[PDB]
């Protein structure tokens, strides 16, 4: 999309991607799998599969970490495809940079199962850190795509249940609008290589399983968002998403919340997941880090 070799090579990944023929719901979870899960983790990442009150997850960490220091993380992929396979990577440089452990859940997709079960399960694996002796105070919630709304609606949830609320959030690339309503996603129409409104809209219908597509909790654009943590929010210059992220950082801050946007010039969705291959990737993850230091450290 822009010129540095290393950027085409990128958004070259993605319309490859894009144009690959597929016919079933798995075949586009396998594909992004393909695409973004198959670099090896680095030798010295430590990893485990666990149940966090039901809920499948993974520890992941890098040497040196803060045993104490937990980011619960809420992949992409529109609530229908990602997991830990598509994500554990970049996970793994966040925890270095950060200095911390990633706590990444591989909750509940749809169609199988549909809104609110993504909120039921993030809140579920929060419950389950409090009740393990892991401190609020040293507890972030991270997520891209449809896993940034969900931070969102995920923290409104905990307040709204009593539950004390963590440290800070992370929204990358955050989907918080249903509808696609955001005027970027006119914008960016021809920019933008991998998310248009088609597909943002497809993906709704599926998640929602009927429901009121502007439910707070689904469309957190709609959501109560007073006594929220501080918020990072990324997103890149590009993309039909950025009026989302536009518009939850306005709205954060309109209801009293420490909310910071960072628009990065000419990088593609979730572009964070290119590190290996993209500068602006690992400064992104350089910048995650610095701010995860600042809540939880």
């Amino acid at each position: 999309m822009a010129k540095s070799p290393e950027l085409d090579r990128v958004i070259g990944m993605i319309r490859e991607r894009a144009a690959t023929p597929r016919k079933t719901t798995d075949d586009d979870r396998r594909l992004y799998e393909t695409m973004l899960g198959s670099m090896p983790l680095d030798d010295d990442i430590q990893t485990e599969r666990l149940g966090v009150n039901g809920v499948p997850a993974e520890w992941i960490y890098a040497p040196g970490a803060r045993d104490d220091q937990v980011f619960l993380y809420l992949h992409g992929g529109g609530y229908v495809i990602g997991s830990m396979r598509t994500h554990r990577v970049m996970l793994s440089h966040i925890a270095r940079a950060a200095g911390c452990r990633v706590l990444g859940l591989d909750y509940r997709l749809a169609p199988e199962t549909p809104f609110p079960a993504p909120v039921e399960d993030t809140v579920a694996a929060y419950r389950w850190l409090l009740a393990h002796g892991y401190d609020p105070s040293r507890i972030a919630l991270g997520g891209d795509s449809a896993g940034g709304g969900l931070v969102v609606a995920a923290l409104v949830a905990l307040r709204y249940i009593g539950e004390p609320l963590p440290a800070a959030g992370v929204c990358l690339s955050p989907w918080i609008d249903m509808e696609a309503t955001g005027e970027s996603f006119t914008t960016n129409a021809t920019m933008d290589p991998s998310v248009n409104k088609e597909r943002v809209m497809w993906f709704a219908a599926l998640y929602l399983g009927g429901k009121n597509p502007q439910a707070p909790l689904a469309s957190p654009l709609y959501a109560d968002l007073q006594g929220l943590p501080p918020l990072l929010v990324q997103v890149g210059g590009i993309e039909t998403l950025l009026d989302d992220a536009r518009a939850l950082t306005t709205r954060a801050k309109a209801a009293g919340v420490d909310a910071d946007l960072e628009v990065w010039d000419d990088m593609p969705h979730v572009w964070q997941h290119f590190a290996p291959i993209l500068p602006e990737g690992k400064q992104a993850i350089a910048r995650i880090g610095e701010f995860l230091r600042k809540q939880i450290g």
